[PDB]
């Protein structure tokens, strides 16, 4: 998980315990999203990520989530007008 630009209530965490609430700098560091830090909020955060790709332009909402966070087995979550719709937490 990490800083994302969206405003919606998501369901249970993805694969790992989303540190959205607390300091992600600790957890995110393990995931590989150092581009996000100082973000401490409940199930809802608004912010962009330092990316270059076209789709990944944002943060993880792109595909990263559906790649691991979200599973085709029972993928489901809420978000705002963003890339496609694949948040983390």
């Amino acid at each position: 998980a990490g800083m994302k630009t969206i405003e919606l209530h998501i369901t249970l965490q993805p694969q790992v315990l989303d540190t959205q609430g607390q300091t992600l700098t600790r957890a995110v560091h393990d995931l590989g999203y150092a581009q996000v830090n100082d973000i401490r909020v409940g199930k809802v955060l608004y912010m962009t990520v330092d990316e270059v790709s076209d789709e990944k332009v944002h943060n993880i909402i792109t595909t990263l989530s559906e790649k691991l966070f979200a599973n085709t087995v029972i993928e489901e979550y809420s978000y705002k007008v963003l890339d496609d719709e694949k948040e983390n937490a």
